[PDB]
């Protein structure tokens, strides 16, 4: 008999605080109310760079409340953007958790990102080409390295039981929460800050993904552009975000008087070995990530009330994920695709969506998937649409997938 | 509580290794060269050195450049770390006898410091010159830092997870740690793991040397890298990449693979001290070593050998000596391979894990080069002068990284 959360072979792990910054709001509770009210964070892009380059994509969700409005003079000169976002969210989360005094030697941080401080690579490159090697900042390395945001949070909050950065492109944010769960259940930590951060919409990221022919170009109706699972979808839309949650053993939470929002029960990680940038059509390995999360949780597929889909609104992505949900035996779950409203934040998105999964369990409600108007027969899923779907949801799986063939599924439960 | 010794974790063995280094593309020749006291560190002849008059004019390029093995298409459609990952993954698999494994039980975990960053700057220049439609359609998949691990997973058919842990100079060891976790948690029976890294270039040298941590002993390049020596003056770049194949002992026995060593346990901690200096007290670094022992089921008295991260910076080696004391491992024989091979950043912990395996397999530790004046603050048994033979049974490989990351791996003789 394998250990599971249900059989007590793993310790119970609970989510005790959440924080996120999104295109709708810097306040996760206001993001959540806005989603439930059918709001979209997607807008016409007004940036100069759009007109400068005449970009084919002219839509996206910038953060409602820009990170750098909270940054001091020295932060702007000593950290890359994902580090600044990490420091902002790290401090917000800790305050939301009641600023607890925890044992630093039992406290881990696991934060994913898609790339790291890449703007400082191009900065350094230009500085050196113009003025030679002594023009490169002595801080360049530490601003650039992709583990930089996780390290800044570890330093800020004092985590001494490991600081890790898993990178798996668009599944990085969920993968980080999986590895944090593992670190606790293996006995390496009792409490962990985890999730994901990502850079803002800029011209070069738009250019590179646009050349994969991946992106929606419904520029005339920005809030209608992102249409996961809909027959008429035409690709993904960027929406900025960063998100963190605090997880800890149930015993640890109870000893300090924390009130859990949900339980994090198990995590599955698999890979397709199919193609570098398309998911396997059959959804079999993706489905097996979901199944592995259920095995570690001790659940059956019939237990799962809700799936928070990766749902990017590409034609081949959504079709693969529908197959994966069928493989896992989860296709009678109520499905939400939050990128319909919040867009795609790449290395942060799995973390944001994990936070939304937690709030669905806490509050008994799934927001409507925006723009879901014409069901697609290849996609026979129960996609929540039109108005929120209320229920006493007991268990839910959050899915995230990434270029490279990475599949991550996280199983959460109502507390 | 489970340990390897108590049977609570399955037994995991190392069954193949590959590496490319500044001494040789052939790990067995690297090893022979190390034992004979060879250095891979040379004067750098690159035009970029004189173009920028770099303060640092030494390092070790790969003896056999990755791209001498690469087709025209790969040169345009993979980043350098992807090309290195493809070359090494193919070599490792052939060395392992090209086994037919269950893909759904096979994982890949490969760390790197940065990823396909030359494609970032190239995409930036191409767009600045010609607009957004000049950026390659393959740019994202070449740039993404999971790119090398993903290339190897697709090449070899791994469907039980492809992971890229990033922890700067400890990434290559951290990859092997997480591969070990993936197998003992039951998610895989076999894994390819290790680390790749880019080559020495002008901008990397400028960025590290502006931190003031690099040796500039340009007069005597083979003498420059002096871990634990009293006169050390900073680290030296030495290119590498390394992968190993690990699998359950049951899996290896079933296919007739002869183990090279056992991978017994892994410890990961962090300092929360400074972004680019290790904690002077060595406490959390020593606890990484202690955790690898706890998971192995070993005590510090059992350890014969420590393969030190040993970068040759003044404050780095002092902190590590403290760490080895905190862990109770300071009676062990110490080797600092960066003395001969220099520092390969994201790859280096993987390379040094392969060297730890070979020490255990062959009963010998190479001499730490350039170790001439003991430093009283260090007070370690640094193997030097000639290789040291012995019946080594248990060894710890240490790796640390910017951000305060500490990774220790506990290996045993098979
Ligand atoms: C939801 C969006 C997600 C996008 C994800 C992309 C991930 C990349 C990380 C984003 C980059 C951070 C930028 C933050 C600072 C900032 O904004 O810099 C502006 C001006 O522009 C720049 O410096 C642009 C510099 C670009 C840096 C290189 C980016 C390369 C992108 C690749 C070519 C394509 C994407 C690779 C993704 C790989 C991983 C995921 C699969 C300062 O403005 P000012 O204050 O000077 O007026
Ligand atoms: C042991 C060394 C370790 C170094 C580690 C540094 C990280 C390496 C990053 C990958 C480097 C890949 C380079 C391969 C391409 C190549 O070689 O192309 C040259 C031409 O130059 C270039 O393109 C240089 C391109 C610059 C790339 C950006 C590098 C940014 C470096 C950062 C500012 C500093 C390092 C940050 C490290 C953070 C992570 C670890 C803490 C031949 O051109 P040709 O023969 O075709 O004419
Ligand atoms: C191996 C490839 C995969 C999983 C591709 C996916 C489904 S992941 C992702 O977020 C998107 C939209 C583009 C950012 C894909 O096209
Ligand atoms: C937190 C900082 C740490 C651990 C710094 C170390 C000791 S790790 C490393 O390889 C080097 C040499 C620079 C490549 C350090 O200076
Ligand atoms: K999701
Ligand atoms: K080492």
């Amino acid at each position: 008999s394998q250990p599971s959360t249900a059989n007590g072979g793993f310790p119970s792990v609970v989510v005790t605080a959440v924080t996120a910054t999104t295109s709708i709001s810097p306040d996760i509770e206001s993001t959540w109310k806005g989603l439930l009210a059918g709001e979209s964070g997607i807008h016409a892009l007004e940036d100069e760079f759009v007109t400068k380059w005449d970009l084919a994509v002219k839509i996206g969700g910038h953060l409602k409340d820009p990170v750098d409005s909270h940054m001091g003079r020295l932060d702007m000169r000593r950290m890359s953007y994902v580090q600044r976002m990490g420091k902002l969210l790290g401090g917000q989360l800790w305050e939301s958790a009641g600023s607890p005094e925890v044992d630093p030697d039992r406290f881990a941080v696991v934060v994913g990102t898609g790339l790291g401080g890449a703007e400082r690579i191009v900065e350094s490159y230009d500085l050196m080409n113009a003025g030679g090697p002594r023009k490169v900042s002595p801080l360049a390395v530490q601003m650039i390295m992709p583990n930089g945001a996780a390290a800044v949070i570890g330093l800020q909050l004092g985590a001494r039981a490991g600081v890790m950065t898993p990178v798996s492109a668009q599944s990085s944010g969920s993968e980080a929460i999986a590895h944090a769960w593992r670190q606790i259940v293996m006995g390496d930590a009792d409490v962990a800050v985890c999730g994901g951060v990502e850079g803002p919409i800029e011209a070069l990221p738009i250019a590179a993904f646009s050349m994969m022919r991946a992106m929606s170009t419904r520029n005339d109706e920005p809030e209608r552009a992102s249409r996961p699972f809909d027959k008429d979808r035409d690709g993904f839309v960027f929406g900025e975000a960063g998100a963190l949650m605090l997880i800890e053993t149930e015993e640890h939470a109870k000893a300090r008087g924390a009130k859990p929002l949900a339980r994090l029960l198990g995590a599955g990680i698999t890979s397709d070995a199919f193609h570098m940038v398309a998911p396997a059509a059959d959804g079999v390995r993706a489905g097996r990530a979901m199944t592995r999360s259920l095995e570690l949780a001790g659940l059956s597929p019939a237990d799962i009330d809700h799936v928070n889909a990766h749902g990017t609104a590409t034609p081949i992505g959504d079709a693969a994920e529908a197959n994966a949900i069928r493989v896992a035996g989860c296709d009678q779950a109520a499905v939400y695709a939050p990128k319909s409203a919040l867009g795609h934040s790449i290395g942060a998105v799995g973390a944001l969506e994990s936070v939304l999964t937690v709030l669905t369990l806490r509050d008994g409600v799934i927001p409507p998937t925006l723009n879901y108007e014409t069901p697609d027969p290849e996609i026979d899923l129960d996609v929540v649409a039109g108005e929120p779907r209320y229920g006493d949801y007991r268990y839910a799986v959050n899915n995230s997938f990434g270029f490279g063939g990475h599949n991550v599924a996280l199983a959460f439960g109502r507390y």
